């Protein structure tokens, strides 16, 4: 039993990510101790959320912490909060439903291939992963860049307004510079 960082890539994204492969290698160099667990998470949030589930059941018998990046800071925020579990949220999607609007129908991820139908259904099973009030703010650190292209970094920032925030004017969605943050997230995680 080791302390583990589990990794949550956003939608229509793949555990081959550069953010989770960076964060992988540097963690294997610096801290081996620390398990990575980057999960190839499925399209349809249920089927996410059941899937997350077993992974808190494996790994919660020690240290367990959450970086989600988009979509996947949304999910890591319900694990959060609903788990009592710390988590480090990237340019995270906040109003997912909006998100998702425009992914609906047929569609295949660029980096794996996977074809699958995203229907309103799903668009309503991932509102129910919403958490509003936030009533464990002290788990949550966003990291936030003002040139976000895809989200509009403000809803994050009130979102959030309760928690530690680094906002950084710039950027893009991508997040640059992830890894300038990395030993102040596993310090954050509870995982040094
Ligand atoms: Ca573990
Ligand atoms: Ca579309
Ligand atoms: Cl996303």
């Amino acid at each position: 039993g080791m302390a583990t960082l589990l990794y949550l890539h956003g939608f229509n994204s793949s555990p081959r990510s550069a953010k989770a492969t960076a964060l992988k290698t540097w963690l294997a160099q610096h801290y081996p101790e620390i398990t990575m667990v980057v999960p190839e998470l499925p399209p349809y949030p249920a089927e996410t959320a059941e899937l997350l589930e077993s992974i808190v059941l494996e790994h919660g018998g020690e240290p367990l912490g959450v970086v989600g990046s988009s979509l996947g800071g949304y999910y890591a925020t319900w694990l959060s909060q609903c788990f009592m579990l710390p988590a480090v949220v990237v340019n995270p999607a906040v109003r997912p439903f909006e998100l998702l609007n425009n992914f609906l129908g047929h569609n295949e991820n660029p980096y794996t291939g996977q074809q699958y139908v995203l229907e309103s259904r799903h668009i309503y099973d991932l509102k129910v992963m919403q958490i509003d009030p936030l009533e464990a703010p002290d788990l949550l650190w966003l990291l936030q860049q003002t040139g976000d292209e895809v989200l509009d970094y403000r809803q994050a920032v009130h979102y959030y307004a309760s928690c530690r925030q680094t906002v950084e004017e710039g950027g893009n969605h991508a997040f640059v510079g992830f890894d300038d943050h990395f030993t102040q997230i596993i310090e954050f995680l509870g995982l040094r």
